């Protein structure tokens, strides 16, 4: 990824080595680890994953910045550690269909929760996938007790498609209908790109 994406309240920037120390600190929250799909890493592994995640052709990943905390402009590829808030990604992980993508979202900083940053970050990333990856269905895998994430995805219009009692995990789907495709592309048309 060579660009960052500026919406109304968030900037989605490429995950950089400069972001790793704060990201690693977020991941010390066992609740965050369990709520996301994450295993605890060493710092070494966290740095190596920054390189591998961002080189993976089947993934798109961004660090979420809260625009209220950004100091300086978005035009020079700077990491803006001071505004780091979370992450968002899509993974094309369906062997049967390269136009299906799984979504993940995390807003790790309490000071930035409840401002609509998770919703906007997911919508921008979904729209990016529709335009550039031709995604026609998104999925989300959510722990059965994760009230906050279940609410977010359902309020976006994701619908439950299956449940694993073994893993205590709900899977939701978002078919990209003609109307949703139009809406998402219009939204992305208003997102400012910066070279990064
Ligand atoms: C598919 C996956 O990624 S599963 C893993 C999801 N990530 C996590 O669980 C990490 C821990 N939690 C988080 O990161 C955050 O709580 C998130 C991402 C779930 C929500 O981030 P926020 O930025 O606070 O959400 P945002 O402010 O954009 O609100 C969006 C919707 O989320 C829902 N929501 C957010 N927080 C809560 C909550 N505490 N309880 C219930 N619903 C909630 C609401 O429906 C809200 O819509 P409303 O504002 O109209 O009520």
């Amino acid at each position: 990824t060579k660009v960052s994406l500026e919406g109304k309240r968030v900037v989605l920037v490429p995950y950089m080595a400069e972001h790793v120390p704060k990201y690693h600190q977020w991941m010390q929250d066992s609740a965050l680890l369990e709520a996301t799909g994450s295993e605890p890493l060493s710092l070494e592994q966290e740095y190596e994953m920054q390189l591998s995640w961002t080189q993976d052709p089947n993934k798109r990943t961004f660090i979420v910045l809260d625009k209220d905390f950004v100091k300086g402009d978005l035009a020079h590829g700077q990491p803006h550690v001071e505004a780091m808030t979370g992450d968002v990604n899509i993974y094309m992980n369906d062997v049967d269909d390269p136009k299906v993508a799984e979504v993940e979202i995390m807003i790790a900083e309490p000071r930035s929760r409840g401002k609509g940053l998770g919703k906007e970050s997911v919508l921008i990333m979904m729209a990016y996938g529709v335009k550039n990856l031709e995604i026609h269905k998104f999925t989300a895998k959510i722990g059965e007790s994760n009230t906050a994430s279940l609410s977010l995805f359902r309020k976006l219009g994701f619908e439950e498609s299956s449940y694993s009692g073994i893993f205590k995990e709900v899977t939701l789907e978002y078919p990209v209908t003609n109307l949703r495709r139009e809406e998402l592309l219009k939204l992305l048309d208003e997102v400012i790109r910066h070279t990064h």
